[PDB]
Formats: C-alpha cells, sequence, structure tokens
C-alpha cells in the first residue's frame, strides 16, 4: 500500500561521469562574470524594499527576477525562490512581497524561458511541445542544465549582499521550484536548508510509466514523434544527469518534503524515491487526501522549519 | 451561417512597414550561403530513392527533412510539404515517400523546433508553454520569422536540384503546413501552385476569441501570465506581420484550402477571413462534417488540382 | 459584448416590505449578546499574534474563525475577510496571517455550517445538495439570512476592540465573500471600504440560465426534484431578499470589484448586474482572459486601494 | 475478485458504547409524541388511495411522505420505503403508488433535510458540501442520528394503522434507501422482511479508499478542509456508530441485498462487508455487469421475495 | 426563445410520392398473416396475468413483446408501449405489468433488432454503427419502414383480443417510443389517443445541426465514413419518409407530449417542430429544467390524460 | 507487466465442434457462385489503375471494395486488406491505391453492413448497438460468421486473376482487419503472410474485464439488457468460434504482429493471447508508448515484411 511506497528506492541510472560533468558545468558557470543588477520597484506594501535583480548566468543569458528585502536594517535571513513548471504569474511578486514579510530577504527566480528570463541555449532539433525535452538528445544542451546553474548562481549573487546573512540562506519552492531547490542544494553548499513540496524531475524512468498528466507526459510524446530506439535510450541517459534520485545524494542540509498521495501530476512514487536518496537530516510530510496542490496543513509546517533554522 | 462566413473579412492588421520587415528578412536569409546537403537513407520502398537533406538558414541554422525522388529519368516536379503544429511524427517519412510515388519530388521541411530542424534563434524572454509566443515582444525575434524564412529557402533549395522542374513546384501542407504553404508563396515566386488545409496563424485577433482547443490559446495563456496592458499590445503587433490575412494579399499562385465546418483547433471564421484575402484564381472546399483532421473528401481534391497544375 | 455587458442593469426584484425584512432581521440580531471569547493561537510568524475569535449571532449561533493582529501597537485597520463557498481550507489560516503582515488586524469569519461555524437555524424540507436551497422557501428560514446577519456581528464586535481603529475597518472576500462583503457594507456602516472579487448571489433570476458550473445550478437541481410551479416563484421570491442587485443600492462605502470575462461559476452579467446597481464610489477592473480564480494582477490592484483608504 | 470479496469481513468499528448509545437515542425518540396526521391526495389512479402522511419524531420534527393503500378492505401489507442520497424526485410518489399497486400500504418517508421532511438538528460547525458530514464531530449530533431514528419512528406510525397488518410489515430501499432498511431494521422489531439495494453507509473506513465517486467522497473533502488530525479520528469514531457493519449484527429479519460489481458509488466490497456481518436469514444477488443503477433482474428478486414473505 | 421556439414550423419535407409509399407498404403488410402467439409467463405480482405475445409483420419477420393484462373480467382499455432507442432492458417487463396494474391491457413492443424482435430486412450496404443509418439509401430498405409497420400491425393484433375493447386503445412511449406512437396513430385508425414524451425521429435535417448527443449523430457519423454529396441527399431523401413532421399531419388522435428545454438527444427545436405540424387536438407539457430523462410531473400529467380518455 | 504478458496464455475454449462448424461452413460458402465483376474507377494517380470489385459470399451477399492494380505488365504480389471496426472511410480508397503504388496489386474489402458490402444475414432477435453482438445466441447467425468467410472468398477470388501471382498474396489489416487477416489465413491456405496490428476479436473472456474502450464493450452492454444466465453462456459459447486464440493454431504463414502497451481499445493481454497460440513463424512488435493507433515505427516494419516475402 503506502508501505511499500516508504521503502521504494529504484536504482541510481547516474552515469560514470555524473561528478565530472556537473564540476565541468559549474567551471563554465565560473567563466560568466555575474555583472548583478538592483531596481528597486514599486509596490503597495508596507516595511519591504522590492527590487527587481538581474545577473548573468550560464551561457550568457540574463536572469532576472523580483527581490524583496525587509524594510529593516538587516543583516536578514535570505530565500531563493523556485517557481512552478509553467506556474509563474506576474513573476510570482505577491508571494516574494508576502515571504519579505515574513523577516526574509528572498529572491524569486525566474526560469529561463517560462518565468521572464532570457534562455540563451541553442535548440538543436525537434522536441516535444514544453520545456521538458529541448535539447533532449545531449546533456550538454538539455534545458535543465542551464537552469540548474541559474539557480546555483542565484545563491552566489545574494550571498553577496551586504544585507544577506550569508550562514542563514534558505531555498524552497514547489514541484519544479522544489527540484530546483533540491538540485541548487546539491551543487552548492551555500544554502543551509531545502523546503522541496512535491519535487519534480525525478525518477523520470518511472514517472514516465505512472503520471497521468502533464508535464512528465511530454518525454513520451517525445518519443511517439521520434520511436528510434536509439532516441529512448540518448534521452533517457541525458535525463539522468539531472535526476533527483542521482543529486539526493549530494545533499547534506537538513530538508523538508511534502507529498499528497493522490497527486497524479508529480506521483508519490517518484516523490518518495527521491527522498529516500537522500543521506541527511530529513523529513517526508505525507498528505492522503491532497494532490498537486497548495496544502495548508504543509504551509505552516515549512513555516516551522524556516522559522527554527533561519530565524 | 455558412452566408455570414461567405462574407467574412476583417480588415487587414498589417503595419504601416509590413512590407520593409519582409524584404529586410528576406535580405538576411540572402545573407547565409544554403549550402546543401544530400545523403541516401534507407526506406523499403520501390520505385523511390529516399535521401536526408540539409541546408542552413536564417541565423545559420541547419534545416532538415527527407527528400524522397521518383526513381524515374525527371526532370520531376515537386513539392515542398510542411507539417503541422507538434505533430511530426518520425519526420513524416510515409507520407513524404508516398508523394514521390505519386510522381512528385516532395521535400517535408522539418519546422525547426518541433519537427527535427535546428532554431537558432535565443528566447528573448518568458512565454506561454509552446512555441506560439515565443519571442512574441519583437517582430524581428519571433518565432514564425525563422520557420517562414526556412520555406523559402526550401524552394531555393531543391529549385535549384537538376533532377526538379523548377516550372512545376507546388507547396503543401495542413494546419500549420497551410500557413507555411500560404507564408511561402507570398515571400517567393518559386511555388506555381498553393493547397492549404484548414490553415492556421490566421486571425490573429478573433482566432483568440473563438478557439476552443490549443493551440491559438496560448496567446491567451501568455496574457494571463503577462497582465500588462502593453504586452498584450506589442503581441498583437508582431502578430500582424505573419497572419495569413496579411500576407494573402501577396499570392498570385493558384491556391486551393479546405475548411470543415466544425473545426474547433483552425476556426472556420480564420480560415474564410484568409480565403477572403486572397486575390488569385482560389477555391474553397467546404465540409460541413469535418474538424481539424484528415478529410479523405479533400484529399482527392487535392489530388486532381496537383495533378493538373504540375503533372500537365 | 462588453458594450453590452458595460449597459446591463437589470429591473431590481426587490420585494416591498424588502426593507422590512432586514430591519427586523438586524432587530433580532441585536438581541444576542455577542459575548466575544479571544484565544491566543501559536503560529510560526514574527509580527503577527493570533488569535481564536468567537462570538454569539443570529439564532445564537456561535461564529468562529481566526483573528490575526499585527504585533505592534494600536490601534491598526481591520479587514474583515470572507471566503468562497464551500472553499473554506484549514480556516484559511495562512491568508489571514498574511493580511496581518500587511498590517491589518484581519479577522476571517467562518461561514455557518460552511467553514466552522455553528448554523443553528433548523432546516425546514427537502433541498438540493448543498447550501444553495437550505430554507429556500422562506425569507425567514433561508441559509444566507444567517450569514449574512453573521458577517454584521463580525464588524460589531472587531470595531469594539482596542487595538481597532473602527473608522479604518475594510470588509473583503471573493465570490461568496465578495458577496458578504457587499451585504455586509449595505447593512452596516462600519465598514469604510469594500472589495469584491467576481460576487457571487448576484442576479439570481439571471444566473441559473448562464451558469454551466456549480453552484449556481443547485437551484436549477432544486427545481429538477420539486416541479410544483408555486415552488419556484416562491424560491425566486426569498432569494430576491438576499440578491446582491437588490442590497446594492444601500451601499455607500467606496468599492472596488473585479470579473474575468471567461468566469463560468459566476458568469460576468451577473457581476456586472450588481456593479450596475451600486450608486457610489466604485470601478470595476476587467480581466479578458481570467475565469473564477485568484487574478494577480487584481490583487496588486486591492492592496493599493485598502493601502490608500485604510493605511 | 469475486472470490475475495465473498470472504471480505472487516473488523468491527462498533465503540464499547455503541448499544448505549441507540438505547439513549430510543429513549430520546420515545419522548416525542407521534402525533401523526393524514390528508387524503388526490392522484390519476384506480385501485389506490393516496395521503400525505405527517409525524413528529428525534428533536421535534415533522417528517412526512406520501402513503398509497391498496383501495381494498384490509388489513393489508405494509411497506416503507426509503429514497436514495439527494434522490428524491417529486417525492417519489410514483413509485409510492405502485408499490400500493402490488398489494403494499406503503410509506415513503422523505429524508429529513433532503427528501421534503425537516431537519431540527442544529449545525454544530463547518462541514463539506452534502449531508455526509453534518454533525460529524459528534455522534449526539450527526445527521443520520436524527434521520435512523425518523426511520424507526416511521415504522411505528404505519404499524399502528387499523388497516396495517403489523405482523407484515417490510422495509425496503436501494443505496442510501438500503441502509436506512438495514438500520431501521436492526433498531426496531416490526419489521418483518428487509430488501436493500446496493446499501449504503457502509464501511466507512474502507469506502473513502475505493470509492470514485460521490458521496462517499464527502468524507475526503470534509478532511482537506479539516487537515487536524484528530478531526479524522473523532469523525471515524462518530461515523461507527452509523455503520451497516456495527448494525447487520443486531438484524433477525430475513433480508434479501443486491450488488453490480462495477458499482463505482457503493462499490462492491462495502456492500459484502455489510452482507457478511449480517448473522440472519440473508441473501445476496450479485450482477456481474450493473453499477450504482435499477437493476431489472433483482426487481422481479424483491417482488418474489416480499410476496413470499408478505402476501 | 421559447418564443422563437413556439412559433417554429419548418416546411415539410415530404416528397411527392409520401402517401403511396405508405399505402403500397400498408398493403405488403396486409400480405402477411399474423398467426399471433400467446403464452402465458410467471411473473411476481398479482391482479395482472402476463404473457408472452408473437406475431408477424413485413417481411415476415417475428416481433415479440410482453402482454400484461388486469388480472379482471374485461374488456379492458389497451395500451401499445414503445421503448427508446437501444434503451431496452429485459424487454421492459417491469414497466409493461406496470401498466397492467394501472387498469391497462398493455403490449411492450420489442423493437426489430435492437429489443427483442426479429429483422428481417437485408443491410444493402455499409452504414455507421446504429440502427439509424442501415437501408439509409432507400425508403423502401430503411431501418424504420419495417418498424412502422410493425407498430401498426401491433395495433392491428391486440385491437382483435376479446378482452380488449378495440374503441379505448392508447398509444405512448419516449423518445423512439414518442415516435413510433404518433407513427403508429398516423398510419392507423386504431389508436383513441396519443401520448409521446420528447419524440425521435423529427426533423432530421435540423436535428443533425443541434444535437450534441446521440443518435442523431449517426447520420453525421453517416456522412463522414461515405462523403459523396449525392449521399447526403438520397439519405434525407429516405429519411423524409419517416419525419414526423411529415406525418404528424395525418394524426387526428387527441395527442400529448413533453419536452425538457435543456435535451440535448432530441433537441427542443425538433420536438417543437413535430407538434407545430399536428393539427388535431393537442398539447405541449414545456420543462424548463429537465433533458432527455424521466419527468416526474409530465407522468402525471399522462396518467390523468390516459384515465381521462381510456378509463 | 511485459513479462507477465509474455508468458500469457488462456486455455483455449474452442469447442469439441470447432472444426466441423467451420468445415460445414466452408462448404456453404463454395455453394455459392463467385460470379466476381470488375469496373473501372476514376481516381487522380499515376501508375495505378483503379477498379470497383464484386462477388457474391455466403448467404448470397454482395461482397465489393475497391480494387488498385500496379499499371504495368505482371504478374503482380496481391494484398487483401481489411479495414477497421467501423473505421471505413470512403472504403479507404486513398489507402488501397497507395498500396498499389508500392507494388501490390490490393483488394480492399468492404465487411459487411460497416463499409459497404451487405450482409444478408437475418437478425435474431436483439441485440446491443452495433454489429459485435448481431447474431449472438448462435454461431450459425452470429455476425462475423459470414465476414469470416467474405474474407475467405476475397482470397479466392483474387487468386484467380491473371495479373495476379497466387503464390505471392498477403493478408493485412488493423484492429478488426488484423483478426480478419489471422482468420482468413486460418481457414485458407491462399495467403502466404499476414501482418495483423493490434488484432481485435481476440480472448473474448478476459476483453470484456479488461476493456476501458468500445467496443469489446458491446457485450457487457448486450449482457446489460439481457440479464438471462443462459444468455452470456451461449454467448460466450458462439464467441468461441471466432476466437483468434482459437484459431491461432490453424495459421501456418509467416506472421507479423504489434501492439502498443497503453492500447484500451484492444488490451495487450488479448493480443499476447491471440500471439501464443500462434505456432508458425512469428513475431511480436511491442510499442511501449503507443495505444490503438497508428504506429509509423511499425508501418515500415510491415513494408520490410511485406517485401521480403512478396516482393522477393
Amino acid at each position: 500500500s503506502l508501505e511499500e511506497l516508504k521503502k521504494y528506492k529504484p536504482k541510481k541510472t547516474a552515469r560514470p561521469d555524473f561528478a565530472d560533468f556537473w564540476k565541468k558545468s559549474l567551471e563554465e558557470l565560473r567563466q560568466v562574470e555575474a555583472e548583478p543588477t538592483l531596481e528597486s520597484y514599486d509596490y503597495p506594501v508596507k516595511g519591504v524594499k522590492v527590487y527587481r535583480l538581474t545577473y548573468q548566468s550560464f551561457g550568457h543569458s540574463k536572469i532576472e527576477g523580483f527581490y524583496a528585502v525587509p524594510d529593516q536594517t538587516g543583516p536578514h535571513p535570505a530565500l531563493v525562490r523556485f517557481h512552478g513548471y509553467n506556474a509563474s504569474y506576474d513573476d510570482g511578486i505577491h508571494d516574494i512581497v508576502n515571504w519579505a514579510l515574513h523577516g526574509y530577504a528572498t529572491f524569486g527566480m525566474l526560469v529561463r524561458g517560462q518565468g521572464g528570463s532570457e534562455d540563451t541555449s541553442v535548440t538543436p532539433g525537434g522536441h516535444a511541445l514544453g520545456w521538458m525535452t529541448k535539447g533532449i538528445l545531449s546533456k550538454d544542451t538539455y534545458y535543465y542544465r542551464g537552469v540548474y546553474l541559474d539557480a546555483v548562481r542565484a545563491l552566489e549573487v545574494i550571498q553577496s549582499f551586504p544585507e544577506v546573512d550569508e550562514h542563514r540562506i534558505g531555498v524552497i519552492g514547489g514541484s519544479q521550484g522544489g527540484a530546483l531547490a533540491i538540485a541548487a542544494a546539491a551543487l552548492s553548499d551555500i544554502p543551509k536548508v531545502v523546503v522541496a513540496d512535491y519535487p519534480y524531475l525525478s525518477n523520470f524512468e518511472r514517472a514516465v510509466d505512472v503520471a497521468l498528466e502533464q508535464p512528465y507526459l511530454e518525454i513520451n510524446s517525445y518519443f511517439r514523434r521520434n520511436s528510434d530506439p536509439e532516441v529512448e535510450e540518448k534521452a533517457f541517459e541525458t535525463l539522468s544527469y539531472f535526476d533527483l534520485i542521482n543529486l539526493a545524494g549530494w545533499v547534506k542540509q537538513p530538508t523538508l518534503m511534502a507529498i499528497g498521495l493522490i497527486d497524479q501530476v508529480t506521483p508519490p512514487s517518484t516523490v518518495f524515491a527521491a527522498y529516500n536518496h537522500l543521506e541527511t537530516d530529513k523529513e517526508l510530510k505525507v498528505y492522503r487526501y491532497f494532490g498537486h496542490e497548495f496544502i495548508p496543513a504543509f504551509q505552516t509546517e515549512k513555516l516551522s522549519f524556516l522559522q527554527k533554522h533561519l530565524l
């Protein structure tokens, strides 16, 4: 039942050069000067100053997002917030401001291409409607390579802000956001804490047999349009470099996760898989009656978690 | 009412610099050497030789697709076939081969990003899931700018083939394919004939109000994510440069169209709009009981049309 | 079509005893002591104290909800927030706390029988699944009679709080919440300002013909079960006593509204009807591409509106 | 599948005070004077007289329903018919008349609050849309407490009629009706026979995990709105007092049941559970190709059963 | 809109040989000997005898159906009941008995091919899934030709029964049944009265444009498979011979009809068309909130209608 | 589940008189004179002549379909193509012509009542909407009896054509077509090869429990209307005479099959069952990401298969 799920630890797909690909990709990122930029932005709020933050990342694409700071003498604890797949509305400015009102200097990084950042990477060949399969035929060209690296830089940028306490930076997000939170934490020692609501991009090879809704199906859709058995092999190969089950091993920050047992977008199994590959101070909140949706009960859970580690 | 539809002809949205934009765009295309590449490809068919065709286009992107030729001494009539939005399966090789079996040296151009070509253009900023709104904030960066230009070059490349009779080249496609067929014909004098099934990318400002299905709704979806009123204005502005109702005026080739009266993807009105802006030897086949789908009746219609004009 | 909607103003359905019914109801409510009850409640937030607020209302029903106050020297501006139909999750505590973080001592009243309050009123006879048609055969027994009165008292309770500035109280809500916001403002002079998102319970006689989704259809559903032509007559009769188009006339507070042109739950026409019956400093924000859902662009709209009038 | 269903008999959930609760409840019912009322009702039929029957029950609620009697000298066998959840159309008068035409003095009790009767019980707090979770936080306040008691009284009233043969009274119903039929038989010795189609309100703790359709889902829906873990425990606690698997033990009348193997409203397992807890002259008609719908085959089955035992 | 519907009366499509076709068809029917067959059948009811009735009709096909007679010295009024399209379950026996219990010697004719009679007519060529388009390319071969004639014979057979009062025979049915009821009445003087619930087979040329649900869509479906435009014309040509709007002119019996304004199977317009083409003593009961379904209110309506005219 | 599926081989349901029934049925077919008729038909294609073929079959019913022949000196390899359940649009003329363009003299038999042949068989009693349950109460009256026999005759007719090489006739089809292909091959030695995509009419007793889509459900639907337990008994009895799992044993021809693992119309299990009852040179192509739809990958598979065996 859910007993078999608590025990599920798929086999990892990481390839021999897993660490070298990421070490090499971090070295390309280091190659690009951040050139951070700040610009005050007016919003109807009291006790919080809002800014437009800009910096340069992998491939020289310009990343953007709103940066809200508690209107009070710092230094402050900080949060880098990551939005969901194709679910960024008005740059999620309202959520960002609210986080700042909670006492966190928080930056909502917009995911290149979807949110309002720039994706500089060429599109090698055809792919299914969406971002999931863009550059899927090579880990060098894969969409999430750039985005993952953008997350790391996000942390590098804010960490340098005088108002930010570099030792009290948290990384949070839901679905796609949760995956970026984990990936970032796995690739960077900057974040002190991790909060992922039902994380995405996890256990691709199973998520494909079990998901009943977009956008894990984009992969299936891609394979329907490209039947080449070699294509499928290469695709799953490049996907393993970004799969949470392979990155979870590198996370040593205390991390809190959530999952709804009727979630059809991000199937419970895929989330448990990720969780069971974490070997760090961790916890998984399980909600029997919720799917891929805002879970009230968990909200208050992560507020405590964050307060107890960052405030 | 078929009556109301038959008389529907919306005011053009073409901006004052419409012609200049395309002249400048064509000049950027001319800037890139095609340097075409051919490579024999094995396929279980007799009487037809299949190839992988490659060439360079706008932004120096490698454009590809299968090229099937009747295995008989030419020169042959030629077809450049354009596939539907997100509807290219295995490069539509089977359809291409079949066209060749009909006596046409035919090339199925893969649309950069979706089919199997290479889209070299940067992604300026955010956009809705899909290609519809990529680079939507400027006609210079818009997704279909590159693709339109790829279509023109496709014609330029195959037209230079010794086995191809440059005087007997047709351009065909359905939905997105039909739009590319028309656009290509509008921007190039190479094609002698045009065949468009329920054409896409037409009458954007109405499509967004009548479409009950994807993906004219990616535009709507894009506006939901970007509420700025200035964004909507700019978006529709850049869209007018690619809208069939503005390009139809340039088509002088004999062109045949189809439309199903229950089509919810590519609404009848948007297709009539395009048709009513054509000022050329034209015809619109109307099918009361069909939607956005293969229309058997029209298939035989376009076979005759093509045979009469290209197999003359 | 926006043009037809802009000019749409249906004839009022208010019966001749409309005013008397409400005077006599507001009077039965005066009959009940409020007997408020405050109780601190722990919540992972800084700068805000959270309470459980209790009070007695019409019928001797005990109404409840969370009350969050800015943890800073009063007095503060106040908001009474009303939740949507069957859409109260965990008493919407997270939203309430967030409002307090914005500088508003805000109370989220739970709708009797729906959200967490007590509905003391008998159920006269059969009715369709839901609250819409409960006690529908008489304006004395109708479900929303009690709830409307609960809203008025809500204002009466918080207004008496020493930390609350009685002359800076706002009333807000979406859908059902928006209707309660308007109704409350119409029946009470306490609220200084009104914000309603796609308001509900408006223009019943048309809603039943244009609604393609629940719950306006509960009325239709009720008539299918009770074919008696008299029943329909009586039903629409009692409904007119609660219809926004009949109450809008009494609203003298500056009020801000929103409506999405593809809203199928709360049809644009029904909302315009309400708006066009307001005779006060008013504004209607129209969103072409939105339905019955959170509208980001409007959230910032009401923040300004509230800030300029209450802060 | 059928094999495992036949042998499915979940452990009872009846709490230690199960019997006391019902003894006390029956005592409260006895406290209220029946004072039943009859009123002739014209209906286009021959060989039958139709009446409107009224009486008082738990909480002082006036329960009603059409009462049709064979227009022939008595005494007659009698049936107390119970309608389905939210499925009472025009008081199901046509079905009632038809039963009378079959030779049964039959009364169609309308379920208080939904069918066409009065529910006098207060609504303690919030609950999910529907009746399922009304007063769910206490067995004293739970919705079906009153309704169950109404069923018992129904039998007490029609049993006192001179035209009714008290020794030949049957209790029948489908879904919700079937549950009331069984519950009534379990709480009263009046009924000689029981016939229930795919009975409802059975094996709650499993129903909530297998139901793919309303309304066993109102419970799930209720928990989504009230995440408190205590709430769920209390809810299932109060539900056990009304669960058929706990009441079936008291049924000593010959009883006939039906179940369709593709029923998604009232899952086969939940019905088998009830059946396997009956310890009397029981029979279970199983229909492989039917769901939650009128089963023609079973219709003729129960006609024989009733004719055999009552005519 | 009820306004527009009330006045809707499309031009007849009857071809010039309309009358001749039916005269010739009736002649062919007369050519076949009824050789009726009655066989007692056991059913759990009292006061009613049930039989299996058999007779021969057009094309030498054996038509069947249950025949229930009031177990009391006749002669009795009689009803020939026609079932819905693909909606005959167990020969619809339970309803035939219930009609007998109302004092009517009633026969439920099973429609050939669907119900349980025998369709002897060859299938000329391809057609869409269903009966709608079987033999559609010629009025001689069309499916409903045989069925219509079966209905006429049904009346001829039962009328000859000694227990049946030939002067008091009614014809009733819903949807397909209603169409057969009307058609039968139009082609035979035997029936004294007609009751059709939302009749089918009417205004084919519009039905195909307004129907949002089966089975009028079978025609559309047939044209998708056979694009030949001459084919659509021949089809509509043969259909006119069976269209109610063309037969309604021959009905001189008092007839009662019903229609639900949200009916999507049998669109209101098509039903109004039929009723506006009736020049007999007619009446149309209109139900705003009902679709293609059992309408309680109308049930009692037709009971009175039948009782007044037949009892 | 591929491992469980690969080993799935349900016990045959063939009744003791299985062989006799088919021997007797074939005898009745032989009783009817072919009397085949040919009629040139116009179609916009070069290198192919199209005809409308007519002949008489079981019950003296007229069976028909288009017959396309490569416009050249034969003899040619031949294909009998069978269409899907209720899925014959315009007699599938375009597909037939395309097959001819591939070098095959191919005949698309229209299934009686569906595509365009005549079903002379009486309808014994009631049945569920559709053809599935027509005459279901007896194997003598069952719908597919006639159709199966029509398939055999189809082979007998085309085989007699001078332009057809009787030694190189293939039988192909998808879903219902695949079942007819297999059935035909099982009842006739004429066909040299068999290609069936997601075959239908297979493992009825399980299909009715796993099918989430029409039309295996017509059977379920039929039982809902006829609750008599003796009806279900008789129904499954008559169905066993036409179930592929019982016929597969007779197929000697090399046969190629396909199945998509997410097929809900024709469940994988039912198809594996059929495949595992084949005792011949066989192969099953399995596609993980496809359902009951055109599978581009398998298309090219069967082209090779057919080319190797028929075009040598």
